[PDB]
């Protein structure tokens, strides 16, 4: 969980930056052999978050989210994760075209899988979407970003306290439940099948929940299954009861891929 800093060594270098600040390569020595690892830098408030981050992830083993190494306090501090290299879902479609609708669909349900084992372990994203999907190869997908993240209570099924991943319960009543990541998982399966394209182009948030209490929905993408689009609608369903919870959609995509 605590980290020596002499056996962790960074680039120079970033790979990317947000608001919290760097993430970058690095090398942790372990019992023998070294590991690639991807290290967020805190450029206590915001110290406070990261170890909350930390946290959630300390207590997630799942083959489709992303794995924590330890925390480093050092000079800043580390999150060390392990890492995914060819990186976020989102840039990686926008780069690579010729990914075939066969390999999204895999894509897609690995997360599907990743967020119905969060589900059973009472646990809320609050921010899924194809840039906090991360790729280890080009067959294989794991959630990442927890920094938003929320142990439900054992008494009660959604968290109290990004609007376009948001479920209209999360605008109007600030409630974050799975049946809200699963419309998220919806918005995350359209810029996939967009092959990394922003949902809702040049709408301002408030433009976005009027056209959903509409009873409007994003067109379907060029070239996506039907089957797949199916399903972002029922993933879409205004109604937090009648909306399927993570169990339900994995089954549709686990189906439809083997078909
Ligand atoms: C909390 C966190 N973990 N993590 C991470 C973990 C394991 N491997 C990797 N490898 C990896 C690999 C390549 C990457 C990136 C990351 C990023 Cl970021 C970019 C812009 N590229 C090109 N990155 C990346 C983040 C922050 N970002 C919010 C999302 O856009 C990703």
């Amino acid at each position: 969980v605590y980290l020596d800093r002499k056996l962790l060594t960074l680039e120079d270098k970033e790979l990317g930056s947000g608001n919290f600040g760097t993430v970058k390569k690095g090398y942790y020595q372990m019992k023998k052999v070294v590991k690639t690892v991807a290290v967020k830098i805190l450029k206590p408030a915001l110290k406070d978050e990261l170890l909350a981050e930390a946290n959630v992830m300390q207590q997630l083993d799942n083959p489709y989210i992303v794995r924590m190494i330890g925390i480093c306090e050092a000079e800043s501090w580390m999150l060390v994760m392990e890492m995914a290299e060819l990186g976020p879902l989102n840039k990686y479609l926008q780069q690579n075209r010729h990914v075939k609708d066969k390999n999204i669909i895999e894509l897609v349900h690995q997360v599907s899988m990743g967020m119905k084992y969060l589900e059973e372990s009472n646990f809320v994203h609050r921010d899924l979407a194809a840039r906090n999907v991360l790729l280890v190869t080009q067959h294989y997908a794991k959630i990442s970003d927890f920094g938003l993240s929320k142990a439900l209570r054992a008494d009660e099924n959604y968290y109290k306290a990004p609007v376009k991943w948001y479920a209209p319960e999360c605008i109007n009543y600030y409630k974050f439940s799975s049946k809200s990541d699963v419309w998220s998982f919806g918005v995350l399966m359209w810029e996939a099948f967009s092959y990394g394209q922003k949902p809702y182009r040049g709408m301002k948030g408030s433009e976005v929940t009027a056209m959903l209490e509409k009873g409007e929905r994003m067109g379907c993408p060029a070239g996506c299954p039907r089957e797949m689009y199916d399903l972002m609608n029922l993933c879409w369903t205004y109604d937090v009861e009648n909306r399927p919870g993570f169990a339900a959609v994995e089954l549709r995509l686990r189906n439809y891929y083997y078909d």
